[PDB]
């Protein structure tokens, strides 16, 4: 039974506490110890370690991360905190399970990478849009040639959470302490999705905008810094095409991550706003011929250990209880988790690489 | 003092429960549940099962599950056949009971049970999770605001085909004896539990049924089919408004197509269960910018903010059993009544039973 | 020679028939129709739509336009209530009519045209226009080839909502005696004629209707709503197949929702006319790709290629009433059955009476 | 007095204008248009066509279309290639002109056909079907009225699949010379046209292109494809704001998938013209009941009561012909600008070649 230390009592720290809550539930075998739970208040830590199943509650992350009783940590902090709870995780000889980002700056996730592969420990990042069925069957659908060879990708991740522009100032909308506004936030995760259908990236040239300048903070105006929205053109390791963009002013969206994938043979579709559904296209006889929709059920990846009906809808949440068992299985040498540090490190690279692009309006190679 | 857990069956609804149980405290806080006992056949089964669940341990024998002294509560998700034995055994040894629909094979059971429930002095509630989802809580409540005025007409239906396929052999469930209803059983419940919820009770039904596969495969030879595939009826509410009502368990292409529309005076609303993220609002407006609204799922809906802060971050089927726990566990500490209750349920029973009487002697029935 | 045209009524159905007939031979080849007579009042309003409908002459006396002998055929458009004498007067003048819905307010004026219509030797058609869809007319011919096996269930409505709003005032359309049917009369009558072209003849139905909006704003008063807002019907086909059917004309926010499905024993057909380019099909498949195709309208649909060459440039409601023209068109010509004549279209008004009989009375009506 | 229409051409967009000439003033009144010469080849084919359509007679001489007396408009809809020439010769002719995409094949080209026009005095119009649905200028108003508050993004695709077919055969259509731009003369140009009626004129467009098929059958060998099967390229405003730009002729189960979204700071509008009867509008809302409308084609945008008085009755693609038809006669009586002239035109022509340029070079390309 792997022992689980949990740090952030946040909305992501219970997403990932209901994950190793039920992680032996749907996929068997023996279900994870929640052995420490760390956050502030103490008081805090103490209420929610009660409700969330853990044998105790602590203020001291960094005691929760060496306990002997613990086995793999999941971080769910503050983006800032990131690289240094991951590190010294690392460094208790901990394995981890690290929300996005890696950390603010690629330098820092290069420290991070390096200081993986040191410990031999596994590490996944929290990239949960991979973990639906609808996706995994995607992915399987194109290494079986279901649309033949991509020639196209098209990809958007628009919210409207910052679309309200009297929302106040944050230190998150800084370069400094925020890093990256929508391609930190969103874009990371949409390129997380196109370079497992696609491969890796080669190429970018981008356009950012900020369209909220300036904000309330205290009495007055503060500037914010990165971008409210991005675009980019994408060209693929493989010689393939793509368009990429994200945004956090995007009015009446709330998580659509929505991707295509153009074949010689094909079109796959999907829309994270309706995650129960796959959109494929193939050619048929003229009197059939349309896109079919493959509505989520036992077929794909990871639904039956769930639900044995289809159409009985898979959630958000269910995601995560894939990526905790993904872990699990890397940890007993079952299988891969993907992304480890070193594929992470890729990913923070290309959205780097993008905000280096809209800024000198010049292509980034990588 | 955390409530203390049996369950029975470990099947679709059998782990469905175990999941909700798991979990009720990591959503809405307090004490986790603690689970005890896990039953099921054989006991190699309940025992692997009861490990990778989580309960302190598993048994091959139901009745040792529900007189455990360190159980409170009992899940039942065993085959209807053994529904009411199973719930009046836990309700005569003192525990709260979560019944998976429906009740029992016919009103007469269902009534001893309900007779049962209220001498018991325990919380009772069956597990219609179709009225447990953000969207549908959300249009009871926009109905209840005048979001549509006067309601003015309801047509619902609920499509699935896990019994297209006419080489799907027999089973004793698709006999009237030892299955009861058919589509009406399996399906039509849960409808009428969303229909009752959004229109009020019941009046009057006219049904048609039919049995569209009357012989499947049975151990090399064939065996008869005796309930319906499919059923449809006319409704009158109390209120006096109009419904259409249909089930289906051979509509192919459907796996949960449980979807209906409530038309009032001053709106419309529709939501279908296999986009269970959605609810459709119609009000007028003005002409340049007139029509329905696509409602996604979010924080603004009952039940959402407990799994998730952002809307969009769509809901699933099983986080509705987690709300249907939390709704039994309130309820048990006396801080609100959960629904259906054995009283409520046996209303459902009478609905779905008085539709195939409707339908097997071409008359209308009135409740 | 070209088929000579009369047409009467220039309201909003009548500028439909002009402009399938003006554009029929541009989409299907042949002659243009000569377009000879517009029939209205005032007789200002028919010289004024003459001239832009490109008819060679108007006149307020219809009497004339359905006898004059440059006419071979004759479009009737008007109102409810005239149906009956107009189309009798045509066949009378051996005239083929092409009469928009419905036959007549009664089933027995209906019967004596059924009749008269038999007796002209002429060809007649009602414009029941929903059945000339592209989508349509492949899921007929998809049922037909087998692609979803035996039908085992039809579910259909026709919801639109121009009388939800209480405000919208009284008119002789709300009575039975010069209105006749409400939402069954409006709408019902389509989605019978969808209904029975998919599913065959009508054995049995029981129905209920509701009148929601009992009296409307009239001359500083109010008056009393008689005919029905909506209905519902359960169906027992001729086949024995089992049905559903609605109709209604307060249901809000819908425009022009006939929707129909077709459940089979190896798939299932879905349509919404407010999406009349779209055709869902569902046929068993492989577990890995299983699920409805979204087949867009396109050349390899009946009528289509007619209009526009490539697929999933929209097929639109006007273009259904020239596929209708050019069907009497060749009907006329002995090349084809148009469909229907009064004689299947007797049956349809004796449907949608029989639900609103059935509805009445609270009990079962039978037909066969 | 009735405006004499000539037509060169009998195809997809040939008979498309032959279907809105003959009903425009059916729609929306005045006197009919006199279709007076059909100019196509060979004779026999210009001969039937003109019988069938209405038009007065047929000729394999297209000159003889563009110089009769009775002519007042010609509509050009044949091969790109003698654009110009066509188009210069009914100019000099002191004919007005209906000029289907694209102008020419070169800038070089357009800009002589454009010096042609400003001289000429005579109304022309570029044939942006994509324009003249009721959806899309229901749209513009919008954005006009402030209904989304200021533009901040564009995002706009046209996919087809008609070249998806790898063996389907070469042509001179796919020769820079005889055929210019490949997806972004086809479809580009389309949605340039609805790109920049949206957000305004385009300042700098960086582009990036595709040529999937490269080699086809020709006859019994094969021949290269000299230009591109898909383009995308991120778009800088006059305004200053972004967009998204894409299109492809290769692009499996896309049928006429030109489909656009404009976020603004108070709001989003998305259109599909697979599904030409609806726009999607989110304007901020109550918690609650928050969420995009979906907006049904009606009376309430503009052309539609032209055709319907019922919301909901789709309009067809062949509708949006009519309207463009009737856009250049109230022009041409001096009622009202008709959008886009050969001066318009011009600036979309720039575009798309902008793009194909920016492609080559990898350098953006600024419009002044």
């Amino acid at each position: 039974a792997l022992g689980v230390a949990l740090i952030g009592t946040g909305f992501m720290g219970k997403c990932h506490a209901m994950a190793w809550r039920n992680v032996a539930t749907a996929f068997g075998g023996l279900p994870p110890r929640l052995e420490v739970l760390a956050d502030m208040p103490a008081d805090k830590a103490h209420s929610l370690a009660s409700s969330f199943g853990f044998a105790r509650g602590t203020a001291d992350w960094r005691e929760a991360v060496s306990d002997p009783a613990v086995d793999v940590v999941s971080i769910t902090t503050p983006n800032g905190l990131h690289r240094e709870m991951a590190e010294a995780a690392l460094a208790a000889g901990k394995h981890v399970w690290l929300e996005k980002p890696m950390a603010l700056s690629v330098e820092d996730a290069q420290a991070m990478e390096a200081a993986a592969r040191a410990s031999d420990r596994r590490t996944i990042i929290g990239y949960n849009y991979t973990r639906s069925p609808a996706f995994r069957a995607a992915v399987d659908l194109i290494a079986e040639g279901a649309i033949g060879r991509p020639i196209h990708f098209r990809g958007m991740y628009d919210e409207d959470y910052m679309a309200d522009p009297d929302l106040p100032w944050s230190w998150a909308l800084t370069r400094k302490d925020g890093g990256l506004g929508a391609l930190g936030d969103l874009g990371c995760h949409l390129v997380s999705v196109m370079v497992s259908l696609m491969g890796p990236v080669a190429r970018v040239y981008a356009q950012a905008d900020t369209v909220i300048t300036d904000r309330p903070h205290q009495g007055g105006t503060a500037r914010v810094e990165n971008e409210d929205q991005a675009q980019a053109l994408i060209r693929f390791a493989s010689g393939t095409s793509g368009e990429f963009s994200c945004s956090r002013v995007a009015r009446g969206y709330r998580c659509r991550l929505a991707w295509e994938v153009q074949g010689t043979e094909g079109t796959l579709r999907f829309d994270q706003e309706r995650m129960n559904e796959l959109w494929l296209y193939q050619p048929g006889r003229p009197e059939i011929d349309g896109f079919r929709r493959i509505l989520t059920g036992p077929a794909q990846p990871g639904f039956a250990a769930f639900c044995p009906g289809g159409g009985h809808n898979f959630g958000f949440n269910e995601q995560k209880v894939v990526e905790a068992e993904m872990l699990r299985q890397a940890i007993a040498g079952r299988g891969k988790a993907w992304p480890d540090f070193t594929d992470g490190l890729t990913i923070e690279r290309v959205i780097h690489g993008m905000a280096t692009s809209a800024q000198t309006g010049q292509p980034v190679n990588f």
